[PDB]
């Protein structure tokens, strides 16, 4: 194999993609790389190629649990349904699929709408400037994931310390990663226990009933599944909505487009998912289980592949002018939610939260503008997802 290049190519800066990704797409080759932790891997960068590795059966995600997973984090993270192949993946997803369907999530829109109203009610009285990350983006995603799952949002003062340890690359040392992670796995266990004595009318309550009277999941599958849903809803969604708000407030000709044309919103939400590079670098690695050829490379059974999803979302062979934001694109086959088997489970819930919050922010602050130069806005350094630390605005 070729000499392995360091990966990452550098810290992810704001929302800029490193130039090597585009050259790799043009080269039509995988790149053998050397990551901060785990085995070496092949970096995958073309929309066509990232689709193959995300979902082809010959590329396994279970096979990486019996390995020191190529990865960017110090510790291997438990990814629940995201770390298993079928039939374990089937068995487990079916337990949460109906709650996260488009029809299932449509019922949450009246209350998501009303929260966005109560949150925007408060910027009005508070007055500029407002930190949109603190006063809006985090209360919205944080209160909508906790109310669906059953986690007390009023418990955020203890478990949002622990959520950062799952997303750290260089922000925390590995000993502080290991300890916050077990703090979280013991807070989840607290909640599972409080519901065998006191059944709840929430997603966690229904998962505990599902392990107890059906045995449809082991107890660590139970606690992992619930650990991962609050991971994704409380922080991954806030990152994307905080970064989409950066893209509109710094390219303010697109905020003016969508504000004058709110019917664009479902298209505007999709393109903001294609165009924002939410994943700092790569998604979860897969290991070949037999020999697959792609990207001018015979990947042998047992080798890793790292899918660089943000790069696939700029593939000129799929997206006309992929580096220009076009909030009005009609067909958007982006991979910002994954592809095939592991396609993002809260897809519909991210969309609804994003349609509502963008429509009302733009509708209700028609001259909303950043209260700093775009480059004076601070960004998450060392983290697995990209996000602005604060987002001061005025109107
Ligand atoms: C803007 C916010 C989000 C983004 C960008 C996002 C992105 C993704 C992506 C790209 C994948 C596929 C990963 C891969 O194959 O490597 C994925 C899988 C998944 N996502 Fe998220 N997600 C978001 C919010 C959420 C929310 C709110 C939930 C649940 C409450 C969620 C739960 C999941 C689950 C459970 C999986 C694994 C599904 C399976 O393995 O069948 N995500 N997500
Ligand atoms: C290489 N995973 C990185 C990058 C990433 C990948 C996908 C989405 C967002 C960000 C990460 O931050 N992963 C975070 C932090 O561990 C956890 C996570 C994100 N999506 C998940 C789905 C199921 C279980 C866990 C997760």
């Amino acid at each position: 194999t070729p000499a392995p290049v360091r990966y990452p190519f550098g810290e992810a800066v704001r929302l800029d993609l490193h130039p090597t990704y585009a050259e790799l797409r043009e080269r039509r080759t995988l790149l053998r790389v050397r990551v901060p932790h785990g085995d070496d891997a092949w970096l995958v960068t073309r929309h066509e190629d990232v689709r193959t590795v995300l979902t082809d059966p010959r590329f396994s995600r279970a096979a990486a649990a019996g390995r020191d997973e190529a990865r960017l984090t110090p510790l291997v993270i438990r990814t629940s349904v995201m770390g298993v192949d079928p039939p374990d993946h089937t068995r487990l997803r079916r337990l949460v699929a109906t709650a996260f369907s488009r029809r299932g999530v449509e019922h949450l829109r009246p209350g998501i709408t009303a929260l966005v109203r109560r949150l925007t009610d408060d910027m009005v009285g508070q007055g500029p400037p407002v930190d949109l990350v603190r006063s809006f983006v985090t209360p919205l995603s944080g209160l909508v994931i906790c109310d669906l799952l059953g986690v007390p949002y009023a418990d955020r003062s203890r478990f949002r310390h622990w959520l950062e340890a799952f997303f750290s690359i260089t922000a925390l040392p590995a000993d502080e990663v290991a300890v916050r992670i077990e703090a979280m796995y013991g807070y989840i266990a607290e909640l599972v226990a409080l519901r065998r004595a006191e059944p709840t009318e929430d997603l966690l309550g229904g998962l505990v009933r599902a392990r107890d009277r059906d045995g449809s999941c082991s107890e660590e599958e139970l606690v992992d599944l619930a650990n991962v849903l609050l991971l994704a809803g409380y922080h991954t969604t806030a990152s994307q909505l905080a970064s989409s708000l950066f893209v509109l407030l710094t390219q303010p000709e697109h905020a003016e487009l969508l504000r004058s044309r709110p019917e664009l919103a479902p298209r505007a939400v999709e393109e903001l998912l294609r165009y924002v590079p939410l994943i700092a670098h790569v998604t979860f690695a897969r290991y070949a289980t037999e020999d697959v050829w792609l990207g001018g490379t015979l990947v042998r059974a047992g080798e890793a592949v790292l899918p660089a999803v943000p790069s696939a979302n700029r593939d000129a062979e799929v997206f006309d002018e992929p580096d220009r934001l076009d909030l009005t694109r009609r067909h958007n086959p982006h991979l910002a939610f994954g592809h095939g088997l592991h396609h993002c489970l809260g897809a519909s819930l991210v969309r609804v939260q994003m349609e509502v919050a963008l429509t009302m922010l733009l509708g209700r602050f028609p001259d909303l503008a950043l209260a700093a130069p775009p480059d004076e806005v601070p960004w998450t350094r060392g983290m697995q997802a990209r996000s602005p630390l604060r987002l001061p605005v005025t109107w």
